[PDB]
């Protein structure tokens, strides 16, 4: 079930014993020594990542080096399609703008933090949680000279369980990470977007790099002198494999969970955030699909803006079929009415008075949250022209010096990133009249952006010609229309061009709504510290784990598949015959790599097989993961590397608010699969050699 | 592999059923000088089979099998199809018009007379030996002078196996006044609908309840106020006990059609020919028809039945396809020819490979003309709408051309005419399609293999589709009412003969009549072979583990209640549950609305004595019987022969099991009995139905 601080390994551990965990305690987190703590990194600010050799070796997922295998690719060397593999470590390619970063020490300062809050005076304060407020409290506990003392090294104190516990976390960060090896984009991205948020399973994703460091393992910039580190601790790579029922465990840094979420705050999730995204996102990527399935080139066009948008719209899926199915709103309801009936007893109303400051909190903003997220997903992300070029202040003011040039100069840069080689006018143009008419329908006249008023106003309430006009009359409706405009330039026709005021009444109407609900959130925030330290005065912290914030977390669990649905189940693990069966050469989502599909045909899986010679590929835990999760190590009960996290399945998405025993895993390729990728299709002898591979 | 038996191999079977499970005595199954359960089964209407269940005729089979009594009997007043039917007494039983059921009385087998008498051959190439009407005349010359006369509602026929090597005589008994006694609502009849057919796991309750009705001595008897419900010979007994993994089933019904002999060149020809092609042809229509009603509510409305008749058998060739590519039908086909082939140069007698070479054959000789026949029957015959407009007759055109007949031809050609272009007609949508359809059709046949019209779109209208399209509707007699009206205010012979769209209708049928009567002659040598072929097939090994095709004839198959794994790391149990139902229920989509009776008794758990021993309630079950169609409403019998369940589908993963059955995919879809008298009593509130069926603890 839990993302647990790593100070609570001491209180999960004969609990952790009696699931099957063997190593000792101080083995897998030692605050006053090296341990396998030391191996996981925060992998460029998002990712996990694991050290697994002497000479500084990581692994991460595939989607995680992604930006990193394509920034190295070319038409003469593409990486990204037919994979890469450093055959020396001078081959290895430097990455500009990465990041790997070693919880060095954590420590509880909440006594600390505590008794420098009662110097506030304001009650209502918000320092509590602000960085900046947090940042000058651990420089002051660190020193005056810390970073300088201690080199590569930095401090950082995070809020935890609504400001009701508080850690300091010492990082060391190093910014020479080299990619080293990746399999090509069939493999590490198999599935592609078909398979995102699906089990059964059969992507390899996963990418190799190296941390560098100056002589002295200390954290360097990129030099052509900087030497691969050696790292206190590595993990060692099991080739024992995984069978159903298995003690699994993972460490990684969890972004963000609401596991504390009142009744009322689950029903807004639903019925405004998620219904919104769904009905709005469902609409723009019904008008995408028709266009591209009718044109081959409008498919070039819009395949990556079609499933940037499906990410989000089948994770918002996954979270309502959880609140309907699985009585996510009646268990924080029985959550909130069990404190309730404790504080009463004890005399305690400030409990209650918090829950209902909530509720009071979320009734109050319902309207304005659903007109944000009505323009949201509606016209911020569901229009492209929303996001044509609004001419800025010191534009206009050179238009009406003969830096008049210099202002079309920078305009038509926009308007050229704006109407780029991905970009179809008309198929705005179809997308945009079925969004707005979906708005129109939901917001009344006097919510509206103000040019929007013009559909009832001006176009009696035709929709498609208020949009045709757009086109028709605007400078950034066509490249010609621009080029006129640039050749006789004014203030004048950009301060009443219908594009440019559509944009900004849009933009504006965006601004304003988030600006009047911001203030919503602190009195949300203020109640939920007193509500969750009621929580955990009440029942403690067993079964409460805080609320995920991009720090160091372990869950442990079990390899085992799940039943999704009546009479259907998904197993633990997946084959290489799972690959085989899904190869389609004619969709480039399900291609198959030539040597990969040799290795399978001859059974040339060497000790990776299983025990019945079939080839695994990935497998499930009920390990309790999300965002931030990706590339996390995933142990055995000896601490022993058995895979990656890469993902997690979609009835599971609903587990951020409230864990799902029975349908919710984390997806994992399985480090066997790693490792027959690197030896049989990269051919990199190298990277298995300086591994510490265990029978 | 697993097979469809005849009544006559029980015996040789027996052992090896008794040894999986079967637990009842051979003669209580099937007994050729006595009653036996075989007495309970019928052929139900034509092609279902159905099952007599009490000591009144009550008669169980498919919803599907149901169907069309169910919505001849319904009305806005009281819509049976969508509601549901329960007759509270046997009074209010509703008959039907041109309803049947078959019950097998007697089987002999007639191989040594069939074939004393096909001895008296005047050609050796005779097709006699599996002529209806040859072996009908044999059939009479057995049964006596007059047989119908002397026994009223019984009649006669021998019917050819094994490809001509074995013959048997049916002695059949047909009732026509079987009465609609109850049926559930659709909603639970077809809970899948489209969507769900051909899959597993599924959720649909498919049943509906008939009953014989006779004259007083039980005889056969058209339809009459004074008919009396049927005493049968013999009917089933109904088990509560249900159904576990691995517990044996086994099934008596009707299976229609089976390909178990085809040789590794006709596995090649079906899949290669008659599937790749059904599929590339619908995949086209269907798209079109689909952007068309996605488009537009009321295309939907008028495409919606057009659109699911397309996809019933594309999704069958895809399923065969796949079992093609997958599980070795052609390899296996060869293997089976080349060991007889050996077998036979062993034995001295060249005939068998002479027989499988003559096959071959005639397989690569008929290729282009196949191409060219299934090219046209799915591209355009099925594919384009106004293929099937309006062509004048030889006396309409007479007609047309000094007397008031002239008033005659114009209101039949109308009646045509308002026949194609009915309230489910759009000549947009048409046209979209016919566009789409000829643009593959005219790239896959050459121009000197086109039908007539056809050559058109190249020789006049520049190898524009559309236009020619265009051209017929803006052009014809047929492209409008306004047109058709005009026509039939100043009717001319030389109008219709020079119409557009009668020149493409009449050349297309033209064309597909001509490739079918090229065709026709190879079918007597690939028949004549395949006599020879089963007929070394069988003295090698055994009339035993090689089943008869199937040939809408009695048959018996047995196995086990078992799931199975579909694809990698994916397995589909043996028993699907009520919990399913309410899993799937989506009230905005007609397929899966969940009865509101029903949804009731789950949430009150008001499931009696129907209920597994865990508390929860079955629907359906798979089983590895070996079933095709013509074995929809089939009874599912235990090891003691009391019914289980209804065959009412199998899953498109098994449909490549009518050439070769496939292990460990194949299964046989049927209905949980307990489900069945579940809807019958909570849903139905049928007490009566329920007492009347002997029902086992
Ligand atoms: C391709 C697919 N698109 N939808 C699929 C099923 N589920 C629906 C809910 C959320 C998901 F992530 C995926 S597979
Ligand atoms: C609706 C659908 N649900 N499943 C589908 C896939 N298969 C493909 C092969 C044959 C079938 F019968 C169905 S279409
Ligand atoms: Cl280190
Ligand atoms: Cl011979
Ligand atoms: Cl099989």
């Amino acid at each position: 079930e839990g993302m647990w601080l790593m100070q609570q390994l001491g209180r999960k551990y004969a609990q952790m014993k009696e699931r099957g965990l063997k190593m000792k305690e101080y083995d897998l987190y030692n605050p006053n020594g090296t341990s396998l703590k030391d191996a996981v990194v925060l992998f460029d600010g998002g990712c996990t990542g694991e050290v697994v050799s002497d000479r500084g070796l990581v692994l991460t997922n595939h989607h995680c080096g992604y930006d990193m295998i394509q920034a190295h690719s070319t038409l003469e060397h593409n990486y990204l399609e037919n994979g890469f593999w450093a055959m020396r470590e001078a081959d290895e390619l430097p990455n500009k703008d990465i990041s790997v970063v070693f919880i060095d020490k954590i420590e509880d300062v909440t006594d600390y933090v505590k008794k420098e809050l009662k110097a506030i005076k304001d009650p209502n304060s918000m320092d509590y949680l602000s960085p900046k407020y947090l940042q000058k409290l651990a420089d002051k506990k660190a020193g005056k000279n810390f970073s300088a003392k201690n080199p590569g090294l930095s401090v950082e104190i995070k809020a935890f369980y609504g400001g009701n516990l508080y850690l300091m976390f010492t990082k060391k960060t190093y910014t020479d990470v080299r990619l080293v090896g990746a399999p090509p984009s069939s493999i590490g991205k198999f599935g592609a977007d078909t398979d995102n948020w699906i089990w059964p399973r059969h992507t390899g994703d996963f990418s190799i790099f190296r941390i560098y460091a100056d002589k002295n393992g200390n954290p360097a910039p990129y030099s052509e002198d900087n030497v691969p580190l050696k790292p206190k601790r590595f993990f060692n790579i099991s080739l024992g494999g995984v069978q159903e029922n298995d003690y699994a465990m993972i460490m990684g840094f969890p972004g963000t969970t609401h596991r504390y979420f009142t009744a009322s705050e689950v029903d807004e999730w639903k019925s405004i955030d998620n219904d919104i995204r769904i009905r709005m996102r469902d609409i723009r990527q019904g008008v995408m699909l028709r266009e591209m399935l009718a044109d081959p080139q409008i498919k070039i066009m819009y395949s990556a803006k079609y499933a940037a948008s499906q990410n989000a719209y089948k994770r918002a899926i996954g979270a309502n079929w959880a609140i309907k199915t699985r009585g996510l709103r009646q268990n924080k309801q029985a959550m909130q009415d069990r404190l309730i009936a404790w504080g009463a007893k004890q005399g305690t109303p400030r409990y209650e008075e918090a829950v209902h400051e909530i509720d009071a909190t979320v009734a109050k903003r319902a309207d304005l949250r659903r007109r944000y997220w009505m323009i949201e997903e509606g016209i911020i992300r569901g229009i492209e022209f929303a996001r044509s070029p609004i001419p800025t202040e010191d534009e206009t003011k050179a238009l009406q010096a003969s830096a008049r040039k210099e202002a079309i100069d920078k305009i038509r840069t926009r308007y050229s990133k704006f109407a780029n080689k991905d970009y179809s006018a008309e198929v705005d143009k179809k997308v945009a009249v079925a969004m707005l008419t979906e708005y129109l329908k939901e917001i009344p006249y006097e919510n509206l952006p103000l040019h929007l008023r013009l559909v009832k106003d001006r176009f009696a309430g035709d929709v498609q010609a208020y949009v045709d006009d757009i086109f028709a009359r605007s400078v950034f409706g066509s490249e010609a229309q621009f080029d006129a405009f640039a050749a006789v330039p004014s203030v004048e026709k950009l301060a009443e061009d219908p594009m440019v005021l559509f944009a900004s009444s849009v933009f504006d109407e965006y601004r304003k709504l988030y600006n009047e609900l911001r203030p919503y959130d602190d009195p949300i925030l203020r109640a939920q510290r007193t509500y969750i330290a009621g929580l955990l005065e009440m029942d403690g912290d067993q079964d409460q784990f805080p609320d995920a914030n991009l720090t160091l977390r372990f869950t442990y669990g079990q390899v085992k598949g799940y039943s999704p649905r009546d009479n259907v189940y998904y197993g633990h693990q997946t084959t290489l015959d799972g690959v085989m069966e899904k190869e389609d050469p004619d969709n480039w989502e399900f291609v198959v790599d030539p040597k990969l599909k040799a290795v399978y045909e001859r059974k040339d899986f060497g000790r990776y097989a299983d025990r019945s010679g079939r080839m695994p590929v990935a497998f499930c835990a009920t390990t309790h993961t999300t965002g931030g999760n990706s590339g996390s190590p995933v142990m055995n009960a000896n601490g022993e590397l058995i895979g990656l996290n890469f993902d997690r399945n979609w009835e599971g998405v609903g587990g951020d608010i409230q864990y799902l025993a029975d349908y919710q895993r984390s997806i994992i390729v399985d480090i066997r699969y790693v490792l027959l990728v690197i030896d049989k299709v990269g051919g990199c002898q190298r990277l298995l050699d300086e591994m510490n591979i265990v029978p």
